[PDB]
């Protein structure tokens, strides 16, 4: 519940990791020449960094895991047609249809493992650099609960990645890092502290916490990685024995050659082809391929209560039955079934800037909240002149309050605040797919061509596949059209 520090939202959401091959994000490697102090902050930044990232992919995206079902499902029973068709054997017909949901199943777990192997690569990287730095306690970037590393060796990690086989559904293995952590005292000693886990399992908890704590930061959580292994088996148990009843069903009475789907451009391919060439941002081209209910033909102004910042976007709602998103109203989505997810432009984000002082003492500027990263706060003085001042040039007091001086930027260095307002940063219409998370209020609710204003909003999604469904040819021409004319509204 922790995203942009303007909007309490999940940002920089991606769900291209169920879709297709999806490459991790590397670790960033701090100098050799470093003080103690720049050390810890690097490390904190790359901790919340590498949690912000794995948030917004692997772990926050779990009521869009039934998108993969659906996703599953199509691709396997295009599959089983093609093979029902030719007039093939029951077991040749469902050959093809679990070869699809192998292939599949192996890119989305390979993708959801890869980036779990990588935060644990980084931790041992990050550790590390302490163990060579030596200005830096282990107890710092390696705490699970008693971080006493008194026993421990000279030059010696804490952290041990063990290799653990996966098995692919392809046929294939996969290296998948179990971490185990001890922090170096024999097992007798009150001290002992020993974790060994990974997004599957548990092997051994001791006088330890499964997450990883950072500067105040808690990741790794085993109980965020397993919640969406636990989901991904759910969903692929459920579409190969969903396939089998399917099969077993549509064997022998739908005729060979009533479903013509040779030719078919699925929603995921259709997302796919987006990459190559974007006319939209990828997520919601994503959210659509997964059958999202979403609502193309409206452009909602939201404005957010704690924040002020406002914004114009198109929703998703994971659950259309979260009813519709009146203008006028205000909404918590931590009240809501499912997820709420809007895509705008990042470059049009504003608000007013209250949290500021009047007085302007020999060009400082003061305000008394922390300025958010990619905005800028447009501070007005009494004499009618604005200076822009992006959050990277704001200087910490440790007071709760920052300063910055003006003195190269105002003729009048001796004034009044008039008022301030925060503004982004950003050059170009820069797009982005958030997870609102903290309350939100509707402003209103402007149609996509006339700009009429409308009371509520309309979310659709294509008829969601079962076991016993798309057997009529109708019900996979609207799957294709249904689709296509979504893509097009956003472009
Ligand atoms: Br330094
Ligand atoms: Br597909
Ligand atoms: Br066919
Ligand atoms: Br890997
Ligand atoms: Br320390
Ligand atoms: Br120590
Ligand atoms: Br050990
Ligand atoms: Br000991
Ligand atoms: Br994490
Ligand atoms: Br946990
Ligand atoms: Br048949
Ligand atoms: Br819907
Ligand atoms: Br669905």
């Amino acid at each position: 519940a922790i995203g942009a520090a303007a909007i309490s939202a999940v940002g920089g959401i991606g769900v291209g990791w169920t879709l297709r091959e999806f490459e991790v994000v590397g670790s960033d490697d701090p100098a050799e020449g470093l003080t103690p102090d720049v050390l810890r902050n690097q490390l904190s930044d790359s901790v919340v960094k590498r949690k912000s990232n794995n948030q917004s992919t692997m772990v926050d995206n779990q009521n869009i895991l039934d998108g993969v079902e659906h996703t599953a499902y199509t691709e396997a029973k295009i599959a089983a047609i093609e093979e029902l068709n030719a007039g093939s054997s029951e077991s040749a017909v469902l050959s093809a249809a679990n070869s699809a949901i192998d292939s599949y199943e192996t890119t989305v777990r390979t993708n959801f493992y890869k980036s779990w192997n990588e935060t644990v690569r980084e931790l041992e990287a990050m550790t590390q650099t302490v163990i060579a730095h030596a200005d830096v306690g282990l107890s710092y970037i390696t705490d699970f609960g008693d971080p006493r590393f008194g026993n421990l060796a000279s030059g010696t990690s804490p952290n041990t990645l063990k290799d653990t086989t996966v098995s692919m559904p392809d046929g294939t293995n996969f290296t998948l890092l179990t971490f185990r952590h001890n922090t170096g005292w024999d097992s007798g000693n009150a001290a002992y502290s020993v974790v060994e886990y990974n997004p599957k399992e548990v092997v051994t908890s001791t006088n330890s916490n499964t997450y990883n704590t950072v500067d105040g930061t808690q990741y790794m959580k085993f109980s965020e990685w397993n919640a969406v292994e636990t989901e991904m088996d759910t969903v692929f148990q459920n579409v190969r024995n969903g396939i089998s009843t399917w099969v077993t069903n549509v064997y022998g009475d739908v005729q060979s050659g009533a479903i013509e789907i040779s030719d078919l451009v699925t929603p995921r391919e259709r997302a796919t082809m987006m990459a190559q060439e974007e006319g939209m941002s990828q997520a919601i081209a994503d959210l659509i391929a997964l059958n999202v209910p979403v609502d193309a033909e409206r452009e909602a102004t939201i404005t957010i209560q704690d924040t002020g910042a406002t914004l114009p976007g198109t929703f998703a709602l994971t659950d259309s039955s979260d009813g519709p998103l009146s203008a006028g109203q205000t909404y918590d989505p931590s009240t809501f079934s499912g997820d709420v997810y809007f895509t705008a432009d990042m470059s049009l984000v504003e608000g007013p800037w209250d949290a500021i002082n009047s007085g302007v003492d020999g060009g400082t500027i003061t305000i008394t909240s922390e300025p958010y990263e990619g905005t800028a706060i447009e501070v007005t003085t009494v004499e009618s002149e604005t200076v822009s001042v992006p959050a990277a040039d704001w200087t910490d007091n440790g007071d709760g309050t920052w300063s910055y001086d003006a003195s190269g930027d105002l003729e009048t260095t001796i004034t009044n605040v008039d008022s301030a307002r925060f503004v982004s940063t950003a050059t170009e219409t820069t797009y982005d797919t958030l997870q609102l998370k903290g309350a939100f209020t509707v402003d209103k609710l402007v149609n996509k061509q006339s700009g009429e204003e409308v009371s509520s909003t309309s979310f659709t999604s294509s008829e969601p596949q079962t076991d016993s469904n798309y057997i009529t040819q109708d019900e996979w021409d609207q799957l294709e059209q249904q689709n296509k004319e979504l893509i097009e509204k956003y472009e």
